[PDB]
């Protein structure tokens, strides 16, 4: 049908049939009569993996015989979504499938629906790594991403009564057709146990042994051939575990419980045991596996030239002192070489400066749990502080801010000093926070060792965040540009020569119309919801927290509201707003914000007065692939984070680069972005850094705002008063106090310029051919977004290795 | 190579390498570089499943086109073994995979013994459900073995010391590429809840479901290309299961725990919850599946004409109350047509008068754990008893006596009562066994229901049990009568007219020969023991059990060695004495049993006086592939039960099929094969059942035969004193206690005519040619013993369907 999804020729169509039958027979067991919708997937499926294969064998015998540096991105998540579609796109298969499957009478689209995302990532974290390893892949890097295959993901959200409901995600219940068990290369993992000093070194015993089973799934990069591996490991309990019998045989669940669930925690530290043993699982497991491979190549000295290990957070912090274990104790190289060669393999990626997410552990869980880690870390905190005292002599306040080891009620080991202290490099994910790293939290850092510090400003990739979920938008660019932007999203500059072309204004925004209809169908068969589709799609879809303040946007749609209320003759720009995420189990108030939403949603939806001019949707279980949809068709995208809080954000970048206009702080990559698309051609509002530092310093006074802003006031008292819950009036008063009193994140400092931006916006949207020349303004610089350039400066800077578009042969 | 194995034609052999390289390459993601031996395995497996599928499909929709009646074999144990070569017999695909393997430099044998055992049963009621799957199948029946897909089947035994220890079989570990996985017919089951009684009936609320997933596998039969199920349920929590968040999620164990663990006894009852639970799970999930099935042709009545319900023990009698509760509770039916349907649908066999075997359940766990089903087994039981009160007016002890509802400390319900109850038929395994449920434990119901009450001697698979572990037997059988035997075991009948033939004689003894070199190398290679393979081999195997007397096997053995160290220069046929099984792990004497054999083994394997005359060996790890290796290579076949304990036994008929002769009891089949062989063909000793009830009658005492026999007491002193035990002298103080005091089996009452029974196998084994003589007329009179012939009498005289040898079309 459309061109960037590849050639249906007559041979590749009648090969795809004859496999898909022949996987429908023999694989599934099944003939046309009984076979069911997913019976269909699993047989598209496998007939597109084994198109992977042949480059899987054929890449992984390319990095054997040619030996480069190879690259481990260590990770507690990997947010996958779903991997039929992303390898079609990337193998050129679209086309010939979707010929394939309409001849055998089925719809393509159907059955892509039938897959589960792989959710093994809370959010912003996880789907990184995702982008990364498609990057890395697209630029032919011998890359291994190395963690947990979880065996339930994040939790699937229902909403009963306004409230989110988790549900487990049991997404391996009918099988992954993707992955390969590896059982033939498990290895032991140690835990508990003791530490004796011989004459012969230190020896770690009495441990009890998990296993740890691997699991590969294939990575292809973009029309390269080139096909890279995740590797995922599964806790199993060994043979002789344990050994009346038939509780011995029911304890082996204890081991496996290591792997059975993902924390879903976003950007918050919770200090449990099982987390620990699940950091440490996928370390231990990790660095035998890359000793193991370097060792097929005694001599540690070039181990670093063919190995580069990136931490992505404190996660796998314990990669640090786990490597200084293997080599002192069992390679038995003397401290100062082992310490060289680790520090020159490792390099830690910073994610947040929320407090709340630094991970600080317990030193006796540490002490029963890893007892010769503690002492290898205890030893790196004292070599470590000689430093400091030489460099800063006297300065005992620096010693004590800068140890490894937290003093308190509970001593605690803070791991991203042990990071820094570990790692040749340091980033941060957007310039503004690799400033902040710089200044605030990790100065002192700094000051001992200023080149360790760098930016990797975050990427996404325009595979799966254009081509994959907007071909429409991906085909009238490819008409006008050809298709090299694909993998080189820097020529999307190219289209600012477009900005007024009548024919392109005209395609962009019929695009974006065609993207609304769509997702405004969805809508209506699949959640039984009726919205305007010629309204603005004003969109906020991310994880529920305070620091992303839902809340301001919320303060917004209750504005509009009473607008609309007291004048209801008057003309406004039609909006719909949908907010989206999940919030994490136990995070009470980001649980009360969604209640808050559905209720505003519940006053607001049922108002003959209002009719179809605002809307306010919740949209239940945010995730990837819903982002794959809701994205496209978006308008306005709520950036609207207090400056200094979000380090980067992505979604931001997914919304530039498929026609939505941004509205935001001057936080995260927002400022990269409006750089790149000038300020003028962005909804900036509301405090800069320099703004909350200057409020904090005199104290921040939420009452001074009420007291000042009537719209806020009478906002306020709604709430209070039982407005927006008739049946329990009191409903929302630890909102209300929390705004009041208790505000860390300053809702009330940036309403009114908010609700002034949220105008411009309106007054904007009144004139379509301004809006999409705007949004092509947007498109047209979206270019420094694609992971493949974040990619390319971690390989140049911190990992030593040179990018490659070069194809390796079919 | 020979002929039975079927044609190696050229294309065949072409196209099974082709799919050998697809399998390897394409599911495995191995080349040829990588690949290990175990890699090998698979591609095979997937190669000769290939073949089975479209078969399996092709034989599944015939039954669905035909609707035949369909006859489900419910049992908590299927002992499959392994699957490889078995699929290859009976597809007649051996040879030809040979050739392929062979071309390719592979050793087919070798991948043969990297396949694991399925071992999901304990022993001869297991085994028994394995033989009779294949025979339904070779018989062209629309028959479904339903079980349970258990993670860890019998325990792997290592011998430790002397001791048993027991480690997880992990059998699963690197996949069953034998099963279908089918996650879409799913089903809930119910446990605990309550009953509510409405005017619309009663009702069963408020219960904690768990879910069945079925997992199938084929079952070939020999060469008609009929491929029957083999479903096995798993068991899964609900995704809203107890849905703080994590702990939710883990505590989904606690469901899944149902289909973890076999539970390893062999003809004992243990009343654990857990176990109840299991029963419960494959009967509801089962039935469902059934009434599913046959809805799929309101109308009840024809039930029983479209379904058979065999009941393989009392394992899954909960089948009884579990139709009545669908029919009474969910269809409505009155509950005397319900009844009406249920005798007829439903059969039992009986597998054992032991009884700490019968299954006695403690009220209150039903009372807890099934509410609905104690209340139907209350009204089974009144509606039984006034039948009972009308037929035997007066006998107020008859109602005691067969009332489900046992009185007590602790009231019990009696499964096998509710069976016969609830069954228009009740079989035993054998001629005596069948006659003694007759006469003693079940007297007073055959009394009232005379026409339930049938035989059904057990038989063995000539498949299995002799083409696939005999192939050089079953080569020079078929050079003479050709190759219908196979199915058709009587023709074995036609080599009575070879008794006197020296070539016959000859090729026979060389067979027996050379399976005992195989058999004394694999000793040597895989367990570094040395054996004179020109002893007569002397095999027990067999679950270690006091009532199947192992003891009086070491009875003999330390005879023979006393009476080679009191006439050293005497000649003594030599012999190797090799005693295999398992014990249940909290079976203390049977631990005992296996330390003793060990310990005889330590004196008798290192006196230099000895020699080689007399070799002790435990055979470790007894399963059903060690069966396949020791029974074609054994001599003299040990079934030395005292008369009236083994109801059938079929270990006894896998010896007499693979040329080894027989000492044992009037016990179980033995009866019947003597008779079949003629008695003087047959090594027949020691009491039969009236003696041992004359014995009964006046008291055993063990003292009178320890005073009486000199050889004996020599024996008791040799234990007592620590001869066999220098270390710890009174380590078998409970053996000897138990054999003085306490021994239930009369070990001492049947050892003169046993230990004088045994010189005339050593007189016979000294004439070669009359030994092999004797041998053929045993083979030639094994017809009887196929489970062929047990499975066409269960068929016409139970079930009332018509046996078929007639070829689907391939
Ligand atoms: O996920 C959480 C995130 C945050 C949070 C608060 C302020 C700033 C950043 C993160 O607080 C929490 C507090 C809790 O008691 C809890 O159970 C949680 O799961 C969270
Ligand atoms: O499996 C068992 C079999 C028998 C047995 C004893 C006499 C006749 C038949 C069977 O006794 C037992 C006693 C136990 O205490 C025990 O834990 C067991 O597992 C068994
Ligand atoms: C991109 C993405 C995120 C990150 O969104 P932010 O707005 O940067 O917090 C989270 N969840 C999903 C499903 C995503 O696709
Ligand atoms: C046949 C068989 C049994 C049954 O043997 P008996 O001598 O009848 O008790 C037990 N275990 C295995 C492995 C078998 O093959």
């Amino acid at each position: 049908q459309i061109s960037v999804r590849g050639l249906a020729g007559v041979e590749n169509v009648t090969e795809l049939k004859k496999n898909f039958n022949r996987h429908l027979h023999f694989t599934l067991v099944k003939d046309r009569n009984v076979a069911t919708p997913r019976d269909y997937y699993f047989a598209l499926a496998h007939t597109v993996r084994d198109h992977l294969v042949g480059r899987w064998i054929r890449t992984q015998q390319h990095y054997y015989e040619k030996d480069p540096k190879r690259i481990y991105y260590l990770s507690l998540e990997f947010y996958m979504g779903r991997t039929l579609q992303n390898t079609m796109v990337n193998l050129a298969l679209e086309n010939a499938c979707d010929e394939a499957t309409y001849q055998l009478g089925l719809d393509m689209e159907e059955l892509e629906e039938i897959e589960e995302d792989a959710g093994l990532g809370n959010g912003g974290l996880g789907r990184l790594a995702a982008c990364f390893l498609d990057s890395m892949a697209t630029l032919g890097l011998a890359a291994y991403g190395y963690g947990i295959r979880y065996e339930f993901g994040i939790f699937n959200q229902k909403i009963c009564g306004g409230w989110q409901m988790e549900e487990a995600d049991d997404w391996l219940r009918y099988g992954n057709p993707w992955e390969k068990a590896r059982p033939e290369f498990t290895l032991p993992v140690h835990f508990y146990g003791r530490v004796e000093h011989t004459s012969q070194g230190a020896k770690w015993v009495d441990t009890q042994v998990v296993l740890a089973m691997p699991y590969d799934t294939p990575v292809p990069g973009y029309r390269n051939n080139v096909v890279n591996t995740m590797r995922l490991w599964s806790a199993k309990a060994p043979n002789d575990f344990n050994l009346g019998y038939i509780q011995a045989v029911l304890d082996r669940n204890l081991a496996e419980n290591i792997s059975r669930v993902l924390y879903p925690n976003d950007n918050f530290f919770e200090g449990k045991e099982l987390r620990l043993k699940q950091e440490y699982f996928v370390v231990a497991a990790t660095l035998q596996d890359i000793i193991r491979r370097f060792k097929s190549s005694t001599n540690f000295d070039a181990f670093p030239d063919k190995v580069a290990i990136q931490l992505n957070d404190t996660h796998p912090s314990l990669a640090i002192p786990e490597l200084m274990r293997v080599l002192v104790d069992l390679e038995r190289l003397d401290w100062d070489k082992a310490w060289e060669v680790t520090v020159k393999t490792c390099a830690y990626t910073n994610h947040t400066v929320l407090p709340e997410a630094l991970e600080r552990w317990p030193v006796h869980l540490l002490e029963t749990l890893l007892p010769r880690h503690l002492q290898i870390i205890y030893e790196i905190n004292q070599r470590f502080l000689n430093r400091v005292a030489a460099a800063f002599p006297g300065d005992v306040d620096r010693l004590r801010r800068m140890s490894l080891v937290e003093e308190g009620a509970v001593k605690r080991i803070n791991m991203a000093h042990l990071c820094i202290a570990g790692s040749h490099a340091v980033n941060g994910v957007a310039r503004i926070h690799s400033e902040i790293l710089k200044k605030t939290i990790f100065k002192d850092f700094y000051e001992l060792e200023p080149h360790k510090f760098q930016n990797k400003t975050n990427g996404i990739t325009p595979r799966r965040w254009l081509v994959l979920c907007n071909p429409g938008l991906a085909e009238i660019i490819a008409e006008r540009i050809g298709e090299e932007y694909i993998s080189d999203l820097d020529q999307l500059r190219k289209l600012l020569s477009y900005v007024d072309d009548e024919a392109f204004i005209r395609d962009v925004a019929k695009v974006k119309q065609e993207n609304k209809l769509k997702f405004a169908a969805y809508l209506e068969r699949e959640y039984k919801v009726h919205i305007n589709p010629n309204s603005l799609f004003d969109v906020q879809v991310k994880r529920i927290h305070e620091y992303k303040r839902q809340l301001l946007n919320c303060l917004h749609v209750i504005t509009l509201y009473n607008r609309i209320k007291k004048e209801p003759n008057k003309f406004v720009v039609p909006r719909t707003v949908m907010i989206g995420g999940k919030a994490a189990p136990g995070y009470h108030m980001a649980k009360m914000i969604i209640k808050l939403i559905t209720a505003i949603g519940d006053v607001v939806n049922h108002d003959p007065v209002v009719g179809d001019r605002l809307r306010v949707i919740f949209l239940e279980n945010y995730r990837v692939s819903l982002a794959e949809k809701v994205i496209p068709a978006a308008d306005l995208s709520e950036q609207i984070s207090t400056a200094g809080t979000e380090a980067s954000g992505t979604g931001n970048m997914k919304f530039m680069l498929n026609g939505a206009l941004t509205i935001g702080t001057m936080d995260g990559a927002n400022v990269e972005m409006a750089e790149e698309a000038g300020e003028e051609n962005f909804f900036i509002f509301g405090m800069r850094v320099e703004d909350v530092d200057r409020l904090d310093q005199r104290g921040y006074n939420a009452q001074e705002y009420y007291d000042r802003i009537p719209e806020l006031r009478q906002i306020i008292e709604q709430l209070s008063s039982g407005f927006f819950s008739p049946k329990q009036p009191d409903l929302f008063k630890d909102i209300v106090n929390m705004l009041m009193h208790h505000d860390r994140f300053k809702v009330f400092a940036d309403y009114e310029e908010y609700v002034k931006c949220q105008e411009r916006v309106s007054a904007l949207y009144k004139n379509p051919r301004e809006w999409t020349r705007m949004v092509i303004r947007n498109i047209a610089t979206s270019g420094k977004f694609s992971s493949d350039r974040t990619i390319a400066q971690y390989a140049r800077e911190i990992w030593g290795v040179e990018p490659s578009r070069q194809r390796l042969p079919a």
